[PDB]
């Protein structure tokens, strides 16, 4: 039935839109942490975690550590919303 | 049956409970961080953390940031204790 | 059935047992840091994480922590591995 | 029916590649901390991280723990491909 159809839409949507916000959420992280390390104060220590390491990087790596993870999230949330935006139109029409 | 509805209430209020408790770990792992931070030990680096990035702050700054956090988990915590008590006031009426 | 009763037997036990694992991992790390905080190497500047805090600590506050972590661990782990040897004895009666 | 026998293997598959990709991942992070450690910038503090607590570490140590590190992934890595080969091979033969 059409209740059937919609529930499994919605359980698609709510996957994705998980995957979504968490994605967001790191990136966000990233460009206030940008903020920070470009601001005036002279010196700030950076580290750069790998799984259970903590390695000291310089601020310039730190700046494309963050422009590039941004460029990987954009593009994997963008293609993510494209998706919500389908499942959203499916819905609607049912 | 009632018993039925008593379970959805009981589902409703675990997942209220558990958001709630992460929220209130967070909490008090920064009042504990900012009893440690205004103690009287002369030097003690800070930093925060950024998704993967590690970035050194003031002591200043730590402190700002506990106090706004606290501010976001009170009320994000006030609200979700106010749910769990409408929920256990239906639960007692059943 | 006893096949019912054995399979929620086992339900608990294995979320029981889950939550005894993360533990005694915890457990395990701290021991391995103390190793390293009190070998000879004379300067290792130590952290310790509230949330998304790091706050520099000292050695014997380092050693502090990680002697009262294990106590309340190893508390937690002596108490769920005793339902842990009850379940699995019900297990074996049936 | 052969349609449930499969769908009991996808489950069991799904379940070793979850393990297997987590593990890979960690591993991958590791080989491209190592990279960074090696490189020619002089000199970049390190830690490790044990539970709650960071721990200052040497160049040596770093890369001894990645090199350990990555001979328990790859072996573990390894006996789960091989588990989800065969797996695999079931789910075509049906
Ligand atoms: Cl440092």
């Amino acid at each position: 039935m059409e209740a059937v159809r919609a529930y499994e839409l919605q359980l698609e949507l709510q996957q994705i839109r998980t995957l979504r916000q968490s994605l967001e959420l790191k990136m966000k992280e990233l460009e206030y942490a940008e903020g920070i390390i470009t601001s005036l104060k002279s010196e700030r220590r950076i580290y750069r975690a790998f799984s259970d390491l903590l390695v000291e990087i310089t601020k310039d790596e730190a700046i494309e550590h963050i422009e590039r993870s941004r460029l990987v999230y954009k593009r994997e949330i963008e293609k993510l919303k494209k998706r919500e935006k389908e499942i959203m139109e499916e819905l609607s029409k049912l």
